[PDB]
């Protein structure tokens, strides 16, 4: 899957506004120091779920790189 296709239909939910605390979609400040821990541990995350976010990212059929490509397209 595309990163902005796996965005339309999940991640926007929650990050096109920051809600939560959720690290706003295109706000590179706000993903620096996120992308910084790695990608393998964000997507590591993002399938067991941070505090907020429940495990998966509302993606019910994202792959490991679905997910990455997701990261990469909010975090610019
Ligand atoms: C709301 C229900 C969310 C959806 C849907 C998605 N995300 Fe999320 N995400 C959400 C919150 C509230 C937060 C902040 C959690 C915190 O306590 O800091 C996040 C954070 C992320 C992160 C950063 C995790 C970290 O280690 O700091 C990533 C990498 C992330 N979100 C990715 C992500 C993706 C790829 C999603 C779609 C598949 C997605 N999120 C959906 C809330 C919500």
């Amino acid at each position: 899957q595309e990163g902005k296709a796996v965005y339309d239909k999940a991640c926007h939910i929650c990050h096109s506004m920051g809600v939560a605390g959720a690290p706003k979609a295109h706000d590179a400040a706000a993903w620096e120091p996120r992308i910084a821990q790695g990608l393998d541990t964000l997507v590591s995350t993002v399938k067991t779920g941070k505090g907020a976010m429940p495990p998966g990212g509302m993606c019910t059929d994202c792959t490991d790189e679905d997910y990455k490509s997701a990261i990469e397209y909010m975090s610019k």
